[PDB]
């Protein structure tokens, strides 16, 4: 082997992430104004744009939760707080009009009670919400779930960064498959453990084992740019969940930082102040739109057909 | 496939830009001060220096277009202005002599008026100027402008990045192709929409499609030293668009601004100042000569020809 | 050949660091609390954290090789000081309790009078440290060891960085090979002599010749991260040796130094002070037991079958 | 092609610079301090040291000249200067003990009167230095000199960076032949025109066409580190020519330079002034001592017969 010892297996991948790559435009009769930028966020559920804010303490609680939800995204509330609070986070979204939302559970001692509680307050969504979804206790979290609230509740399974994960989840039941892991984020699993995998080609090799299922692949990290989004999708993934890009908004926890004379929010770091909600969403998809005029793409399906091209570092 | 998913076309190339590769010498009688620097804009005319000036607002009025054409290239008049004053800026060009010019033109409602207030003003060229030329309705306006006033006018295309989208072009009648399309620009087009493609191999695969019908190409976005222009004709182009390079000469739209004791112009950012366009002409066909010497290529044409060496990220 | 001349072997391997890899999660049963983190540092010799501490006289001498085996590593002591005091270093640390402690020596005129010294002091590891071990000197000294003191004591040999250099180790009776030649370290052989070993090759390349006579690799050199530990056991190695990242600690020997209100210690360079070792090994082994985690990894011996994604630049 | 276009030829090569590679260690029997450095300057003419001094006007006239061949290399006197002077400053070097020296002409008109007038003053070698060799008036001057002064004189022909090049001054005669077109010097050829070669590729090119002639190849340019040195001969040149490295020593032409506290000398920008020049050849000396032992290189001629391991960015 050229990059030693005589296992050819030993190295499995070259792995590729956003910066990696660029699609190429193709024959289009798209006007970015004119495209359909609707996607599957699980195999029944539908989103205007093709979006979700993660999980977490310093990006989702109610008030994001209906603004993504009112931008014709979702969000996913965090589930870093006691039970009874994430459950009153989900009612004051459902009364705020028609809202889609999601809600993390874990796979410990509280979170079959948490997933009861959130089903009582009428999540649509349940996001089973790991380091590391290849493990039969994830698993079996997930399917257990699907056989006792699938009827009215979509199953989302995570994080996976493999083709043979991300098919122990639609084996398991999952409703979307959710992908990042070591993805380039701000808890650095790749400096700390080592362990990760560029998201271009995780997001490839899981929707191998998802897409001929008839399940969607939410992209979960490293998304920096508008841009990438749309390489996400073009990847292969059905929606994009965002975290960096969303922390620095109006409508996410957190007060205001001022250093240096420029206004931060803090991301658990800091990233720099957007504004609201909606002005961040609209460029992203107008970012997204310009893609799928370029690409040809009238569709999220469409624009999941597209091709790249591999690009240098001096590129 | 060693990047992920099961489909070797995802990755459709490896895209090089003017970065990845260095001109090889190889044997030569030719002197710098020798070379032939003269090539084909279009079809039909021949310019003595393979320069252009960028179609932009920040890059080319009559002032640019005549110093353009003084110093052996050509502007293109940009069309960010009413159509009569676009018109009146052609007809200053022609009255300082028997000069060569040409204009930009869209495809929007008020292009057609647009071109023949051009052709009326006495246009050489006209540009149909679009970010995604690879559509029906600009391939339209390539045809009938030709159809119309091609006898007395020549009519570029562009952009294009690809050889579908170039041979697309070149059934559509056009008489120069113009390829940048997320060429490495101002508009970062790869940030915002994430489409793009390397230069290098943006012309390399426009020249497959164009060479063998006899249409030049015009290489447009990405070129930032002497040396690229080199590299860009050695690619198979047969003329550069140059923005950045010259957005910074007394010719150009715009005051000049001074930040921190230095002297900028704007581009649209700012670049720095860089006095009369003849003589970043003058420096910028020195380094085409001096290209010209090391690769033995008497003429544009048998710079066409040269061969490349592809480099690292430490070279 | 590509790359130059005619000669294929030239240009003999594509050597990876470890900042070209990360390791790919895989199905796991694995909580990182759960782990085994034992390894061998010898062929006789386990230790309960694959970690020792560098020869060099800025990380390890006694104060250094007690809270290493405490920490259920091991210090290796350095040689750049008389041998009467390294062999009083020795008895330090063995009346400090049932505590490993290995010793470093050279091959020079004095290094037999300094390895019996050391036995005499009970040693339990003597390490043949030079900068080339494949070299005759190098070789008979580790065998004359072996076949000397070889039942009471284990012998370590090093530093290699190919395949037939490891194996010449081997045949000469060592217990350990250590693995780090221009590894990315503050004497930069790289630069000054031009000549190096990325680590994961060197890994690579010295575990294929090692594993299959149950000979244990230590990884020695560039590591810069908890992560670069999962990755060095990963790719073969058995234990890794760290000197940047223990010579920041309060047991390394030197002062304290404070530049620009910041706390250094000195490093033979400066590296920032980290405060106790028990602290710094904690964090370096939560990385460790967290990839192994990851990868399903029970013990060091599954973690040496591990999977890796090369990354690019970009990545 | 996956590059673009249809042409496997366009891109003829991946080029390598010193960067891009590493000396990997081999069995060896060397010390640093046994190596025999001696090596083939021309076909008759061997220096102690394989070093030569740049014909540049900020690196060497006659004091440098002087202690180049002192510390057993040899200078190259440049040519920007009166004939008589530069025969002057032959003189000057020869009366200092005997003592070899070269000297630089061009192949303008006053070129053979220059080269005639060195002869006269006692040149031992005669370097026809030119940007591009590979040129039929440059083959010519080679020719003329050998065939008229080359019983008593030897004759150096450059710049070449590819195997023709090379193997046409063979052809022509040359006694030695200087590897270095866009090397990464100072006079960025690379930036300007956008032609080079990297050097480890120019090198492997070159001497695979005059290694089979017994025809030294001088590597020249590019080189920053006493590593590189090592890398240059182990690619098959048999002497390496330094500019930057030189340039900011004692007995280099020009005045000392104070910047911000700190002492620099002219090179043409400027380079950290460095002391003697005994000093310098000294640590680059070692530095090549050290590869020899590294690879078990007891002369230049087998160090020309080591392997490379090629290492990433991230290396
Ligand atoms: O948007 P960014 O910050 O790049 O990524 C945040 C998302 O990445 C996923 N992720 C995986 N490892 C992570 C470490 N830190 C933060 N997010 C991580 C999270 O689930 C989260 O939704
Ligand atoms: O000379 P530069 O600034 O690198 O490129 C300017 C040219 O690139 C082409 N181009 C393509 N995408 C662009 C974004 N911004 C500016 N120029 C772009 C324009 O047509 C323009 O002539
Ligand atoms: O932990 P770092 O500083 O990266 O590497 C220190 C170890 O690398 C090995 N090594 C090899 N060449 C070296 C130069 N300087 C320091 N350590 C080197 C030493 O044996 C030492 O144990
Ligand atoms: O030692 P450096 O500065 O890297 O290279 C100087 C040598 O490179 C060769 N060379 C080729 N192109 C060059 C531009 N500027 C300076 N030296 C160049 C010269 O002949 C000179 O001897």
């Amino acid at each position: 082997v050229p990059t030693g010892g005589d296992d050819p297996t030993k190295i499995a991948m070259l792995g590729l992430t956003f910066d990696d790559v660029l699609l190429l435009p193709a024959a289009s009769d798209v006007l970015p104004a004119n495209a359909d930028t609707s996607s599957q966020l699980t195999k029944k559920i539908r989103l205007k744009v093709p979006l979700v804010s993660s999980a977490m303490d310093t990006v989702t609680e109610a008030r994001m939760a209906i603004a993504m939800a009112r931008a014709g995204g979702m969000g996913v509330l965090h589930r870093n707080l006691p039970v009874a609070e994430q459950a009153a986070q989900v009612e004051t979204v459902k009364r705020s009009g028609g809202l889609l939302v999601g809600a993390a559970v874990g796979v410990g001692d509280d979170a079959w009670e948490r997933a009861m509680a959130l089903r009582d307050a009428g999540v649509d969504v349940l996001v089973v919400d790991t380091a590391h979804a290849h493990n039969r206790k994830v698993l079996d979290m997930v399917h257990r779930l699907k056989t006792t609230v699938g009827d009215e509740i979509e199953v989302v399974g995570g994080n996976v960064a493999t083709r043979a994960a991300a098919a122990a989840l639609v084996e398991a039941g999952a409703d979307a498959v959710k992908v990042g892991v070591g993805p380039g984020s701000i808890c650095t699993t790749r400096v700390v453990a080592g362990v990760g995998a560029p998201q271009i080609t995780a997001i490839l090799e899981a929707v191998a084992a998802c897409a001929p299922h008839g399940v969607p692949v939410i992209a979960d990290g490293g998304l920096q740019y508008s841009g990438d989004i749309a390489k996400a999708l073009a990847a292969g993934a059905s929606t994009a969940m965002l975290g960096s890009l969303l922390a620095g908004t109006a409508e996410s926890p957190g007060e205001l930082i001022l250093v240096n004379g420029k206004q931060f929010k803090s991301y658990r770091g800091r990233v720099p102040f957007r504004g609201p909600l909606s002005t961040v969403i609209h460029q992203l998809v107008g970012g997204l739109r310009a893609a799928m005029g370029y690409t040809g793409s009238a569709t999220i399906e469409e624009l999941q057909q597209a091709q790249f091209v591999q690009i240098t570092a001096a590129g």
